[PDB]
Formats: C-alpha cells, structure tokens, sequence
C-alpha cells in the first residue's frame, strides 16, 4: 500500500464498489507516461499536487469572473469560485444566493494523480501520469467557448493567441456541465479533440434527469460517467440513462482541496460528492490502461480505449432505479484486457 495517512480513508480505491486502483499499483502500473487533462476551476499550489502537475493555460475571458486581474493568460491558479449576494444572478431564488469556493479542479486532479507514496495527504488513481490543469470555470461558472477552446488545446489543438500545448492530453477530464444538448460548435469541438487521439471523460450531471437533456453527455463521442455511492447503488443526484456508459465512486471521495471558503488559506484534504468525482476516477483508470498498452508497444485509439473501460466494469450492489451504464470501472478486469 502507498504510505500517504489518509489512503486509508480512500474505499473509492481499494474496497467494496471501488475501482481496484491498488491491484493495477501492485502489478507495477501507474498511468507512467500519460497526461491527463483537468478541464474545471483551476489548480492549488498543494504540497501533495505541484509534482504530479504540468504547464497548463487559464482560458476565462471574464476577467471579474477569473479574479486574477485579466483575461485569458498562462497562469490557471485556482483563485476561488466563491460568491454571495446573488453575485451569479437570479435573485430572489434562496438557491442561487450563495456559495463558497469548491476548489473543484484541484479535487479532481488530485483524485487522477495526487502525489502518492509521500508520507502525506491521499493518492491518486493515476499517481505515475501527470495533469494539465486546464482553467475554464471561475466565479460563475464557464462560458461554453471557454470550456471548448479549453478542452480542444488540451488535447494539442492550437487556438489563436495562446502559446501552443507542450504536453498534450491522452486523457481529457471534464468534471463540468451546461443545460440542454449539444450545440453543433461543441460537438465539432469535441470530434476535433476525440479524432486527435484524446479520450474524453465527462461527468454525467447533477441534476438527478436524464443525462441527454444536459451537455456534453447529449454529445457524442465522449464517455459519460455516473456516481455510485460505497453501497454501490446510484448516488441520488446523479444523471442517469443510455447517454451514461459507465459509473465510478462519487460520493464520500477523499482528495485535495484548500480549507479557504473563498480565496486560497491552507492546503488540505477534503471528501466531496457529485459526478465530477466519479469522472476522475475513470480517467485515471484510462491512464493505468495507457501505461499499460504502453508497456507492450499498443496502440489504443479513444474508442478501443473506451470500449475496454466499459467492457470490464464490475458489477453493481443488485439492481439500480435508474440506468448508470455497464456496471463501476474496474482497473484491474479493464488492464487484464489489454495485457491478454
Ligand atoms: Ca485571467
Ligand atoms: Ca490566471
Ligand atoms: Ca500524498
């Protein structure tokens, strides 16, 4: 077992309805030689994420909303999505009032490749790959281009006036959403990433609906992750139906986070809940499957690598009362069918 005092508290890993991330770690697999795109809020400076992270690039045009005193620029620290007062409109619903920071992207990115077997805070999933944090979401959310441009230059895509990608992404994470279906810039977008060589993980949504009514799963050519719960049932907000291919952990998830409720405090660690913790833990096992290939000179395209991940997933506690997809992503069954 790594040494890190809280992977113990880390079930979403190693125990019951987890993804048995520690079989792969023991079989000498650890996503080596895989980047990962963080397409979300941003990235701490944490002690237990700085050596697993790469350059990324802060895509918020808002420069209010980025809060870091311009628009798009080379930097995509995390400055806290925090707001009160219905600073984010729609006043007087008593929902929209108010918020603290979630810290949201360093969860994430700590859940795909926390600096792991370092005699503090958690592991990753993926903790040999490293992440691109890719800054799209601020204050209130993301404009639909920002997170595009985001994603497509993740992947290697150029976009006019910003430097072009070093590290290109195998894997890009996009623990976020957006109401209604695709639009057809967006699905244009995505194909252009996909058709790279990217795979793209996206959680299912939120919203405890149908996940084809909600953006990117109304998309094709993205795999589309549910939550499930340490009973291995449907976590209860989470999107459901044939737009969802597979499930992962989402809720009680451990991983990095700072303790601040609106600008960065303290490095800490912290659980969370929702659908974009479930993502992670697919696209780290995706990068475990990569490592893998990797080892035996394969080549795996988005598809080839996305049909593994769903043909191999474990099963769920019984039955479920919405369609979560084809069982929970097991890393251990999904690198067995890449090694042969
Ligand atoms: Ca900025
Ligand atoms: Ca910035
Ligand atoms: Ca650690």
């Amino acid at each position: 077992a790594p040494n890190d005092p809280s992977y113990r508290q880390q079930w979403h890993y190693f125990g019951n309805y987890g993804v048995k991330a520690n079989k792969v770690w023991d079989r000498g697999f650890t996503g080596q030689g895989v980047v990962v795109s963080v397409v979300d809020t941003g990235i701490l400076d944490h002690v237990d994420l700085n050596g697993n992270m790469l350059p990324g690039y802060d895509f918020i045009s808002s420069a209010p909303n980025a809060r870091d005193g311009d628009q798009r620029d080379n930097n995509p620290a995390d400055e806290g999505d925090w707001f009160d007062n219905w600073d984010c409109g729609g006043y007087p619903d008593p929902r929209r009032e108010k918020k603290f920071s979630t810290w949201h992207g360093s969860h994430v990115a700590g859940t795909i490749a926390a600096v792991t077997n370092n005699g503090v805070g958690v592991a990753g999933v993926a903790y040999g790959a490293k992440v691109i944090p890719v800054r799209v979401l601020g204050k209130c959310g993301g404009y639909d281009s920002d997170i595009t441009d985001g994603m497509y230059w993740s992947a290697g895509g150029h976009i006019d006036g910003v430097p072009d990608n070093q590290n290109p992404a195998q894997v890009v994470n996009m623990s976020l959403g957006g109401g209604g279906g695709c639009s057809q810039n967006s699905q244009r977008m995505i194909d252009k990433t996909t058709n790279l060589g990217a795979l793209i993980v996206i959680a299912a949504g939120n919203e405890n609906q149908d996940a084809s009514r909600t953006w990117p799963s109304s998309c094709n050519n993205v795999l589309s992750v549910g939550a499930t719960t340490p009973k291995g049932k449907r976590a209860p907000f989470s999107n459901y139906g044939a737009r969802v291919h597979l499930a992962a952990p989402g809720t009680n998830i451990l991983s990095t986070i700072d303790v601040g409720q609106a600008g960065p405090v303290r490095s800490s660690y912290g659980m969370k809940a929702g659908t974009s913790m479930a993502a992670p833990h697919v696209s780290g096992v995706a990068a475990l499957v990569i490592s893998a290939a990797n080892s035996i000179g394969k080549t795996l395209t988005p598809s080839e690598l996305s049909d593994i991940l769903v043909r191999t997933t474990s099963r769920f506690n019984g039955r479920l009362d919405r369609g979560l997809g084809s069982g929970i992503v097991d890393a251990n069954a999904a690198v067995n069918a890449v090694l042969g």
